[PDB]
């Protein structure tokens, strides 16, 4: 096994995904039209409702609605070619290096089969964790499989969604330390903030993790 | 309404897609091992079989369900995303398209998913060759009403390597349509397709031979 495994969410934890979405939305409107791009987002927001970012299903439903508009499907070319390495948070690579010396670092992410893997790979994060990457539709429903890939006496989960940390905490209990970094917009959403138990630790920045070796309780 | 509209498939009509699949498979046998890839391809085959066209994307989703912790085979996508599609465009295809474009709208009518096929058509340079006149559907032969609304013509030409498609479209449009079959790719060489289906109005050895089409 392992004394400790450090599990990381990717979006708004390791890398600034809000900024990616802001850049996408601005691009889409410029290339495809205000009306057309507004509509795709209305679909992408029901889907973000039901699942995490479902770029893909939103695309598939947009096509049914407007099968003549092939062009808007090229929005993928923005994501595919986006500079994700520029969006990695200051200190994020240092935290992964620092904690990697004490136990395996693993990226545990919700996502589709095209964009999310490509993001993690092209951001350079994939290789920073030596390919220790699991990507699910709902990671908190696959916690059994996470354990057998990366068995450990204790786990840490760093994630900006309190809902996820709360679900994982309920599943694993004292075997888990939950860390909520106050990054992105789920950090300041009042529903999230008010409807789930608090994380064990809150850090202002992902780079604050280098200051807490004592909390891992390692020999 | 135009006198004539020229409709073209992409895969194995304007672009050599077998060469691409061949390179893709060698990349996957070489990077994600033999069985992982074998499995992916058994799945791909099945949905190519019932969808009617090559769906990499759906094949990849089905694979994830089956092999959820093999996260890295999913990075097969990146080979396709960065492939040099322009090098695969057949000799004389850009000529056929520009000459015929002098006589009426040139249009790409392809089956596709929503990620890989459009990217391919764009990065190949063919999207700009037909000036954006690109339609990509799940079952293009079931969408012929829309195609007529978008490109009203008195006569259509359809270039496609699938005698199944040409036949379905001729059964719909009859004398309004000239079907063209280019002997390109593996369907050119298929006892199964050649004998299951009727012949096209025209057969040509190569796509570039359609510069000779001035009626
Ligand atoms: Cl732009
Ligand atoms: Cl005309």
């Amino acid at each position: 096994p392992h004394d400790i495994v450090f599990l990381f969410d990717c979006d708004n934890t390791l890398l600034d995904n809000d900024h990616v979405l802001a850049d996408l939305r601005a691009h889409m409107m410029r290339e495809f039209g205000a009306q057309n791009s507004a509509r795709y987002w209305e679909i992408f927001e029901t889907l973000r409702t039901e699942l995490y970012a479902d770029y893909l299903g939103a695309l598939q439903r947009y096509r049914l609605e407007q099968p003549r508009d092939t062009r808007l499907l090229l929005m993928s070319s923005f994501l595919i070619d986006y500079p994700f390495a520029s969006r990695v948070y200051p200190g994020a690579l240092n935290a992964l290096r620092h904690l990697g010396a004490r136990g395996p670092t693993v990226i545990l992410s919700d996502g589709d089969v095209v964009f999310q893997p490509r993001k993690i790979a092209r951001s350079g994060l994939w290789d920073e964790v030596e390919g220790r990457v699991l990507i699910y539709i709902h990671k908190e429903l696959m916690l059994d499989q996470v354990m057998e890939c990366y068995p450990a006496r204790h786990y840490v989960m760093v994630d900006d969604k309190l809902r996820i940390l709360a679900a994982m905490k309920k599943a694993w209990g004292a075997r888990l330390t939950t860390v909520f970094p106050r990054q992105g917009h789920y950090a300041f959403d009042p529903k999230e903030i008010s409807s789930h138990p608090p994380a064990d630790v809150t850090v202002e920045r992902i780079g604050d993790l280098v200051e807490m070796d004592a909390e891992w309780l390692l020999a």
